[PDB]
């Protein structure tokens, strides 16, 4: 009998014949497809069989009905309440105030409470209780039949619920029960499903010239897979269903809408329900709690510790004191800024969502309430700070100031704790929606019970307390001193004579905002650092207090393995005692050891040593089975050192033994364990290899060849294989054996199948060991004991493999698949199939078939499919894997599914704990109660939030799935989301959608699965992030944010910090160099004089530079140590130090992406170093150098003279080639690249202007500089001079006369070379011109060239932006050519500078190449892969490399002369230059005296 748990017992309420008749009757009445009815019947029977094993047959049907249709876990009940009784707001109110109602927990009367949902719940429970088993079977069968035929609307669960409700209503009508004509076969599929699929396909594709091609449109106008659900969520969207006549569907009676449903046009119904076109609006709206806290507290601190801002008439020695009202008003202004942040967030949210779909009447009220809060927070402070008190006042300023300060603190706390979506929902209560999103689906979070709630509270309170205290202390003091010093003093300079000397006066005030901004960024970094530290210490403390100490030697664990293994893996307490506890353990351990040795993973001396040593195995069984030297240890722990090593991945097994130490739930008898299935996709992967791959060498001369890899680098593996394979012997049998063995060591599907087919072996072993009756019942009949065990193995385990294509696979991969089916008969394969059309030219019909290793061979050599279900069309509209799993999901069995990849592997060691793993779903050892009892209420229910995902952990509140609840997840839509443009991850989206609807995610600890930035950052902005962010409570929101997006924001903040610091350093060093400074000490009272008269006291700014360097260094260290710790293994770092051309592509990629900023950073750092020396700049030097030169030390094959010269030749040729090659997102990138360049150039220009103000010297008027036009000349004239030569060449080529090129045989190459050469020459010439334009100073030249570079970059970006947004084409050509030649000059200079920097290194290793050997050693520490040289003719190569080396030295000499000549020219020239020049351009050269 196929299902013994239901038909053997006579206590079943119904028999198989009634169920079969019900299925047949439903198929006849509703016109279902005949081939799917049998599949669904088998599915339902397997469901009942699996569920009834641990329960009575009467309870299984009730539990299934509760889980599928009428229970409180079901989705149909949620949809019915939310979309037909209109009680979403009541559910929302119940969810938020569950503590108050639960605190009291430890038929004309129903009309009075009709509006309340408690009466509705009571009525529903009574109606469900009144049923009988036949109607329960009828409901479940109808739902399953409806589900198993819809193919792609299975992704939308609420459409399926609506269809099911309409079908049931029609079926119960007394009109279907009087008809005599059965409906034609396949009517449901076509008439109901096909138009929705047509809508979905036509939304994305388009038919042209007989095929289908994709459309060119933005995502903001397409509708797919979510707008359908959202329309079906609310009762106001169902009223939009329109018939073809213009009427509406809901006007018809309830028992007639199953035909006009097929007559519905879906074009005028669905619409877009969530528009996403931005990046910072989403960020601002989603996380408006972090910024409220941070900005508000920073403003409070900074406004309290800056008394000089509101001080009137400050004096350096008098130090007049203000009143306290001003400080209090400042803090209340901080409260006001928090309120303003909230208003901005709600405006962005209004921009977020569509116009008038269930979320329009809530945001205006919130806007008005926030406006009122802003007004009451702002008004009285405006009064106080507008100073009705300063003239005359009664003693009321202090009290009003204190009142407003406390009101501000209250506002900060309130707006920083409460969620945005649920602020003022307890005040409307009257007519319209009080929420923006559906509270039944989008916001249903499982409450946290027990000690975890308090642990999370404590962790977050500790983090925030420590952060606030430390940041206050440090930043407040270290900025309290510079703030006063820098805001007190002002300079005395001459300046420039087109607008005066205002910039020189206000420079020290300019140097303050940069410091403040840098401190802001440091605030953010500090909070992240404190989070990491506190979480780590809490985790280590919890691990310490758990009660398991790591100081015990593992030999005590090894000798305690017997009792624990017997208790946890083998013995179930409910069996009667028949054997001593010392035999079953021996059996299982010998089985696992011999299975380990079956793969030849160990030597011959250790296999017998590790065994239980049963030499007299066939006498009595007690005199033998004595413990070996491994299970029992000697008196000393580390006493065995002869054969106790078990190296070569035989120990690390020992992981299993270690994992046995953690607590493990009690097991269950094999007869009671539920059935499950294993699912895996396969598209174009590889199966067992052929002879060509296993007999052919690689392209290189024995370098990184897999064949030689497995032949040589198997020191014991290959020897063990050969010593046992050469005793077994065209040779077809030896041919196949080599194919099998070679496949098991490489990446193949056969390896995965062999690894995962251990479940049946483990189950058979457990079944034989556990039950001792059958073995003695047979008593010698091997056939019976193998047949019964095989039947038991087949009952409780299924394997499914999804092959997308098999009709067009391969002439030989088909034979491979046939061999696969022959090797393992139980394996099942699902594939797509096509049947030729029987009508005029139309789209081919598509099917779906399943075959196994038990169908006979057909006429054409194929196999007879068991089930063939017709699909509505081509299923693959996405990425494959998602749709590949979707089209084969209907062939699964059991209660649980395990999702695996195509390259995983499993060991028999980890397949003995499947029952323990499956027990983590908290449904195995649970007593059952009637779910429709009239007594209990919703609050007093323990089954409300089922666990959906259980993934073995090798988290972040959202883990990747390993095991999945089939019943929970398939009823809510798919096992993996399907969308090419929105849902790219099958692991995170599924977890967040499971959490949103009310499921629980767990993580195992004794199970290990077999496994080895911005691009997703901009795509992560979605609707799921919005729903999670605007609705979660504070602790859950914090723990979610600081894991997934907190990391990506922390990575971004550091770069902005570095750029701000570089600008600040440039301005500060200019200020300090230009002006004299003052003597300073440590304990000087503030009231005495400064010993040089007229000095400026500026040391605290330099001390600030020191402090910032220290802070950024420690932040980087704490953020970068874990990667090194993870990466460096080296046998545990020697037990943790005994317990305490290649140039071309890398240059392109890395040089661009990093050096294009590193070069400017290094230039600015060099100027700051050479203008005013400081100590921590030495540490700042060693970072950019490494970040630029890292690829050139990670790359071998760059350490030989001949190799270097060949690389140089390739460098020149590829330089030409790469210059040629490099020669809805446009405007946004244009803006985001234009603005920061303008700000950066403005800062550089201000610094450059100040350094020329010649402060500190006393002169008359008309004695200033005029650099404001020298900068413009030096940045603009090179553009014109580069345009001139290109214009000459282009004009000659456009003339294109009979003579074009007087001396050159070819014109294009020579003219391109001439233009490039003159461009680079004139650029270096104008750099020297800028040097000589001043009085031969170095630092002024440096700042001038930096400013010129920044200005040129800005104008290039602006010109490209203006050009991108019939002379239009030639103008674009000219502009592109100009940009190309500028970038060519820059890249030429950068590459040659890198080459000069590399020059001193090559002479060092010489022929000895000791450095090369060191590089080889370090590479071998990572990965060793070397080849052998080949000797051929070398005369031409030698000549070529000699000539190119001469060219390289010539270029070096030219560079050295160009950089050296100005030095001696300065050393010999006289002081006066351009004294005769006069007028508005007066002293263009810098006046030196």
């Amino acid at each position: 009998e196929p299902y013994p748990a239901w038909t053997a017992d006579s206590q079943s309420p119904v028999s198989i014949e009634q169920i079969e008749d019900i299925f047949i009757d439903l198929t006849n009445r509703l016109g279902f497809q005949r081939d799917s009815m049998r599949n669904m019947f088998d599915h339902f029977m397997v469901l009942l069989d699996s569920r009834s094993s641990r329960m009575s047959p009467d309870q299984a049907l009730l539990s299934l009905h509760a889980d599928y249709i009428g229970g409180d876990t079901a989705n149909y009940k949620k949809w019915y309440f939310a979309a037909q009784l209109d009680m979403d707001d009541e559910i929302g109110f119940r969810n938020m105030s569950l503590g108050k109602l639960s605190r009291k927990a430890r038929t004309l009367n129903k009309i009075e409470g009709d509006n309340s949902l408690e009466a509705a719940d009571f009525r529903w429970k009574a109606k469900m209780n009144q049923l009988s088993p036949l109607e329960r079977v009828r409901h479940i069968a109808l739902y399953l039949l409806c589900w198993g035929e819809a193919n792609q609307v299975r992704f939308t669960a609420e459409c399926l619920c609506f269809i099911y409700k309409c079908a049931l209503d029609y079926l119960d009508s007394p009109l279907c029960q009087q008809r005599q004509e059965p409906m034609p076969e396949g009517d449901f599929l076509n008439r109901v499903i096909t138009p929705i699929y047509h809508f979905i396909r036509n939304q994305v594709y388009e038919i042209v010239d007989g095929r289908f091609v994709k459309r060119e449109r933005d995502h903001n106008k397409i509708v797919g897979y979510d707008d359908l659900n959202q329309l079906f969520w609310y009762p106001e969207g169902i009223a939009k269903i329109v018939l073809e006549d213009g009427t509406k569907l809901i006007e018809l009676p309830l028992e007639e809408r199953y035909l006009r449903l097929g007559d519905v046009v879906w074009d005028d119904v669905f619409f877009k329900t969530y528009k996403e076109t931005r990046t910072w609006l989403h960020l601002v709206t989603n996380f408006n709690r972090i910024w409220v806290m941070h900005i508000s507290i920073f403003w409070m601190y900074f406004a309290y510790n800056s008394p000089t801002f509101y001080t009137h008439n400050y004096q350096q020695l008098v130090d007049n004191q203000p009143l306290a009202a001003y400080k209090w008003a400042s803090c209340a202004l901080g409260g006001t800024v928090a309120s303003l942040i909230q208003i901005v967030a709600t405006l962005c949210e209004w921009s977020f969502v569509p116009r008038k779909w269930a979320g329009a009447q809530h945001l205006s009220r919130r806007f008005w309430f926030l406006c009122i809060i802003f007004g009451i927070n702002l008004g009285p402070i405006i009064f106080v700070f507008a100073y009705d008190k300063d003239t005359v006042y009664s003693t009321a300023a202090h009290v009003v100031a204190a009142v407003m300060f406390f009101v501000a603190v209250a506002t900060i706390i309130f707006f920083s704790i409460m969620p945005l979506g649920g602020l003022f929902t307890s005040y409307m209560k009257k007519s319209t929606r009080r929420y923006v999103a559906s509270q039944t689906f989008t916001a249903a979070f499982a409450p946290l019970h027990g000690l975890d709630r308090w642990m999370s509270y404590l962790v977050w309170v500790t983090v925030f307390a420590a952060k606030y205290s430390e940041s206050y202390y440090f930043l407040v003091l270290s900025l309290r001193d510079p703030i006063r010093i820098l805001s007190t003093t002002a300079m005395r300079c001459t300046g420039e004579y087109w607008w005066g000397a205002v910039l020189c006066k206000v420079q020290p005030k300019i140097v303050l905002g940069l410091v403040i901004a840098t401190d802001f960024i440091l605030f953010f970094l500090d909070t992240y650092l404190w989070y990491i530290i506190v979480n780590t210490i809490f985790s280590v403390g919890k691990s310490f207090y758990l009660g398991i100490s790591i100081l015990t030697p593992w030999r005590n664990i090894f000798t305690r393995l017997p009792k624990r293994i017997y208790s946890k893996i083998l013995a179930t307490t409910d069996m009667e005692i028949k054997y001593k506890p010392k035999v079953l353990i021996s059996q299982v351990w010998n089985a696992i050891i011999i299975s380990m040795y079956r793969e030849h993973l160990l030597a011959i001396d250790h296999v017998q040593k590790l065994l239980y040593h049963q030499v007299p195995s066939e006498i009595e069984g007690k005199r033998t089975l004595r413990a070996p030297t491994f299970f029992v240890s000697q008196d000393d722990n580390n006493f065995e050192t002869e054969f106790f090593p078990r190296d070569s991945e035989a120990e690390r097994i020992s992981f299993f033994a270690q994992s046995l130490s953690t607590p493990i739930p009690e097991p269950l008898p094999v007869d009671n364990m539920p059935t499950f299935t294993v699912l895996t996709p396969h598209y174009a992967e590889r199966i067992l290899l052929s002879l060509r791959e296993i007999i052919r060498e690689d392209d290189q001369f024995s370098r990184v060849t897999l064949l030689e890899y497995l032949k040589q680098l198997h020191p014991v593996e290959w020897e063990c294989f050969v010593k046992d394979t050469k005793i077994l012997a065209a040779a077809p049998e030896y041919t196949l054996r080599t194919r099998i063995w070679a496949s098991l060591r490489s990446q193949t599907l056969y390896r995965t199948i062999s690894g995962f087919m251990n479940y049946s072996r483990a189950i058979k072993l457990l079944y034989r060991v556990e039950n001792p009756e059958i073995v003695q019942m047979f008593g010698g009949n091997a056939e019976g004991l193998e047949r019964e065990l095989e039947k038991m193995a087949r009952r409780k385990f299924k394997f499914l493999v999804s092959m997308q294509r098999l009709a067009k696979f391969k002439p030989h991969e088909l034979e491979n698949a046939e061999f696969l089916l022959r090797a393992y008969p139980d394996l099942q394969i699902a594939y797509l199939d096509e049947e030729p059309p029987l009508t005029e030219g139309e789209e081919p019909r598509i099917y779906s078939a399943l075959i196994d290793g038990h169908c006979e061979i057909l006429d054409n050599g194929r196999r007879r499919p068991k089930f063939r279900v017709q699909l509505s069309g081509n299923p693959i509209l996405g990425d494959g894997k998602s749709d590949n799993q979707n089209h084969a999901l209907i062939f699964y069995r059991g209660e649980y599914i395990q999702l695996i990849d195509a390259n995983q592997d499993n060991y028999l060691e980890e397949c003995l704990k499947i029952r323990s793993v499956l027990a983590e779903f908290e449904e195995l050892n649970v007593e059952q109660v009637n779910p429709y009892a009239p007594g209990l209420r919703y609050e007093e229910q323990t089954t409300n939030h089922p666990v959906a995902i259980v993934g073995a952990r090798e988290k972040l509140h959202y883990g990747h799935p390993d095991f999945i609840n089939a019943t929970f997840m398939t009823t809510r839509g798919g096992v993996s989301k399907a969308q090419k443009g929105l849902h790219l991850n099958e692991d995170i989206y599924a977890g967040m959608n499971a959490m949103l609807r009310g499921g629980r995610i767990k993580h195992c600890e004794y199970y290990q699965c077999g496994k080895g930035g911005a691009g997703m950052g901009e795509q992560m902005l979605s609707r799921e992030y919005y729903y999670l962010g605007t609705q979660l409570p504070v602790d859950r929101f914090l723990t979610f944010y600081y894991a997934h997006p907190g990391f990506h924001l922390n990575n971004l903040f550091i770069q902005l910090s570095l750029q701000m610091f570089m600008l600040t350093l440039v301005n500060l060093s200019s200020l300090a160099h230009e002006s004299i400074m003052c003597i300073y000490d440590r304990n000087k009272p503030k009231t005495d004089v400064l010993v040089p008269i007229g000095c400026y006291n500026f040391q605290p700014a330099v001390d600030w530079v020191r402090r910032y360097t220290l802070s950024i260094f420690i932040v980087f260290w704490i953020a970068f140590v874990p990667i090194v710790v993870q990466e460096l293994i080296e046998r545990g770092l020697w037990k943790a130090t005994q317990r305490f051309i290649p140039f071309s592509i890398l240059y392109s990629r890395f040089a661009g992406s990093a050096i294009y900023m590193g070069a400017r950073s290094m230039l600015m750092l060099l100027f700051g170093t050479v203008a005013h020396w400081q100590a921590p700049l030495l540490w700042f030097w060693a970072s950019l150098s490494s970040l630029i030169f890292a690829p050139f030390v990670f790359n071998p094959h760059q350490f030989a003279w001949e190799d270097f010269f060949l690389d140089y030749r390739d460098y020149i040729r590829w330089l030409s080639r790469g210059n040629n090659q490099y020669h809805a997102h446009r405007t946004n990138l244009i803006m985001a690249e234009i603005i920061p360049c303008a700000i950066y150039a403005a800062g550089c220009f201000i610094a450059f202007t100040f350094i020329n103000a010649q402060t500190g010297v006393k002169t008359t008027d008309d004695d200033r500089v005029n650099s404001v036009l020298r900068i413009i000349i030096c940045t603009l004239a090179p553009i014109a001079v580069n345009l001139g030569v290109l214009f000459f060449c282009m004009g000659m080529s456009c003339c294109s006369g009979p003579l074009f090129g007087m001396c050159c045989k070819k014109t294009g190459s020579v003219m391109a070379g001439i233009a490039h050469g003159v461009a680079v020459i004139v650029h270096i010439a104008f750099f020297i011109v800028m040097w000589v334009l001043e009085s031969f100073n170095f630092v002024r030249m440096l700042i001038g060239v930096v400013t010129c570079i920044q200005c040129q970059r800005l104008i290039f970006h602006c010109m490209t932006a203006l050009m991108l947004t019939a002379w239009t084409q030639p103008s674009r050509e000219l502009t592109a050519k100009v940009i190309e030649l500028s970038e060519f000059a820059a890249d030429f200079v950068l590459g040659h500078v890198i080459l000069i920097c590399q020059l001193p290194l090559i002479i060092i290793p010489k022929i000895d190449k000791f450095h090369s050997i060191m590089l080889f050693w370090l590479k071998p520490s990572r990965q060793i892969r070397p080849p052998i040289y080949s000797l051929k003719q070398t005369r031409l190569r030698k000549r070529m490399v000699k000539k190119y080396c001469s060219l390289y030295f010539l270029v070096l000499a030219i560079f050295a002369g160009c950089i050296i000549g100005p030095a001696v020219a300065s050393a010999k020239i006289h002081k006066h230059i351009g004294d005769s020049l006069d007028g508005v351009v007066h002293n263009l050269f810098q006046p030196i005296n």
